[PDB]
DNA sequence: CGTACGTGCGTTTAAGCGGTGCTAGAGCTGTCTACGACCAATTGAGCGGCCTCGGCACCGGGATTGTGAAAAAAAAAAGCTGCA
């Protein structure tokens, strides 16, 4: 024993996206938390739906696709179009450095 | 107390029905290869642990903000009649 074991989180992540979005704000570890269920609750209904839609069309592959889809049926209007905005952009991207 | 909405009637409308003809496209098959799993070697990003100091929570004691009472006033209204 002696060293607790690792517990993975979000937190490096939040906070990186925090100095970008206001440099000079803080978050309270309670704060921290919040963030950390919300990012695990979306990503666990993201990969759900996605999850499903494969399965529907019986693809063994979940695909940049199938979050697309499943990005379309999970967020509302406005959240939709500038996610699936940033998806695309992101893998766009990704390709390019290749 | 006033009428909206239920009831019942005569007239009008089009849903449903049974059928026929045409064709998009659902869904299957076969081929072929790009891509994802799986691997072993490599290494840097993120883990737990620990220290510092600055943000924030307290606290007190001063200023603003609404509320309720009481009063004045206004203003109505109520009770009652003159006079035409
Ligand atoms: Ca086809
Ligand atoms: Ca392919
Ligand atoms: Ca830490
Ligand atoms: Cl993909």
């Amino acid at each position: 024993k002696r060293k607790r074991s690792r517990k993975e989180s979000y937190s490096i992540y939040v906070y990186k996206v925090l100095k970008q979005v206001h440099p000079d704000t803080g978050i309270s570890s309670k704060a921290m938390g919040i963030m950390n269920s919300f990012v695990n609750d979306i990503f666990e209904r993201i990969a759900g739906e996605a999850s499903r839609l494969a399965h529907y069309n019986k693809r063994s592959t979940i695909t940049s696709r199938e979050i697309q889809t499943a990005v379309r049926l999970l967020l509302p209007g406005e959240l939709a179009k500038h996610a699936v905005s940033e998806g695309t952009k992101a893998v766009t991207k990704y390709t390019s450095a290749k």
